[PDB]
């Protein structure tokens, strides 16, 4: 069976209007494993709620954390795990918890027995990213300690043990730098390939968030900077195919063109306007792009890369739509990996508001829920 994790963020629930995202958003079979980004750690290792909303409390009711976990009454083949880290978190904290075998037990057997507390069936483990000998080390040791304590504490309780995932970087120098792929396959049940983010608003050079390959429209030093090309990168260093779940972007990365009358891939601009509901420069959720072509932007098709761009005036969105997910099911499966999984559930247009839409719910998720899954998501 082919794995399908989604990400669950507990900040969108923030968001105004249609864009408000809460776990009653979810239907069921959409997905076979929801992430919760993030948990947290205090400053002595041991682990909290990122989020005081995440924990039942008198202001925000039960919490999101048994909000999550509800969901598997209707949906009996969920799993859930709890994502430790991402970009806020940083590294500093991540160095200092994975220094020795003392410091590594008290983050493990706190994650593990909070896991347990809260509902979940998983730690997954965003660190971005280990980096240089010393953490390289310290990561192969910190998933192989962790694997341990899971399978020990499955064996004093009874229980199925819980899984040990891993978001994991696409490029290959941060690749080499920080992760000895041999040493850590045995490790993991899987990791979540982040197989995006190759270009952005970051840098001047418009190019696109997620491709599926290289195109000789960008400059050749970025060949390696494709989803392709990264999911190979991993499976020749060690990671089994069936390990590697390859990342699929919701929202999409766009550009303020310097020049609106160029407008090929490699062209160069600053960040895209602040869209409505994301409120963040050069990113954007698909279902505020639907609208942009609604009003008018005009749609290209990428054929090297596999994915589609649009225009509208001096505006430039790579972004992410069935389209580009089905060829990327049908890579998924003609290649040969462990399945595909999605930044973010709430970024899809997840409860079919668009103008343009058919009625279905999660049009881009419920690709691969279709081809991987088997699973006809419903209409609205
Ligand atoms: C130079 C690229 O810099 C970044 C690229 C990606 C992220 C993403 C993200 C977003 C976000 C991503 C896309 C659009 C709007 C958003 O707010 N918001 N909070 C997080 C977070 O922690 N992320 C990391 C992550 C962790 C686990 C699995 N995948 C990704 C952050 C920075």
């Amino acid at each position: 069976s082919y794995i399908r994790p989604c990400y669950f963020t507990n900040w969108a629930q923030y968001r105004q209007g249609r864009a408000k995202f809460v776990p009653e958003d979810y239907t069921p079979g959409l997905c076979t494993h929801i992430l919760f980004a993030f948990g947290w750690m205090n400053a002595d290792y041991t682990v909290r709620a990122y989020d005081p909303a995440d924990l039942p409390n008198d202001w925000a009711g039960e919490g999101m954390y048994r909000r999550v976990n509800k969901l598997k009454v209707t949906d009996t083949q969920l799993k859930t795990l709890l994502s430790f880290g991402g970009w806020s978190f940083g590294t500093a904290l991540f160095q200092g918890m994975a220094a020795s075998s003392a410091s590594r037990k008290v983050f493990i057997d706190s994650a593990i027995t909070f896991v347990r507390t809260w509902g979940f069936d998983g730690i997954d483990i965003d660190w971005e990213y280990p980096s240089g000998a010393t953490d390289m080390a310290n990561y192969v040791a910190l998933v192989k300690e962790l694997k341990a304590a899971c399978e020990s504490e499955a064996g004093s309780t009874g229980k199925d043990r819980l899984l040990v995932t891993a978001a994991v970087a696409a490029g290959p120098a941060t690749i080499d730098a920080g992760y000895d792929i041999p040493n850590l396959a045995p490790n993991f049940d899987f990791i979540l390939l982040m197989s995006y983010d190759f270009f952005g608003a970051w840098a001047s050079l418009v190019g696109f968030n997620s491709p599926l390959y290289a195109t000789a429209e960008l400059p050749a030093e970025w060949n390696g900077w494709n989803v392709d090309s990264s999911a190979r990168y991993w499976n020749q260093k060690g990671m089994p195919k069936e390990k590697i779940i390859v990342g699929m972007p919701t929202y999409g990365r766009g550009w303020t063109l310097n020049n609106a009358s160029a407008i090929n891939p490699g062209t160069s601009g600053s960040p895209a306007k602040i869209t409505q509901y994301v409120q963040e420069a050069g990113v954007g959720a698909y279902f505020e792009f639907c609208e942009m072509l609604a009003n008018g932007a005009t749609r290209y098709w990428d054929s090297q890369s596999q994915v589609p761009y649009l225009v509208q005036g001096n505006q430039w969105w790579s972004y992410d739509d069935e389209e580009s997910f089905a060829n990327k099911m049908a890579y998924v499966k003609r290649e040969g990996y462990g399945g595909a999984f999605v930044w973010t559930l709430d970024f899809d247009d997840f409860n079919a508001g668009c103008s343009n839409s058919n009625g279905q719910l999660y049009p881009l998720i419920s690709v691969i829920a279709k081809e991987l899954g088997g699973v006809i998501i419903p209409k609205k």
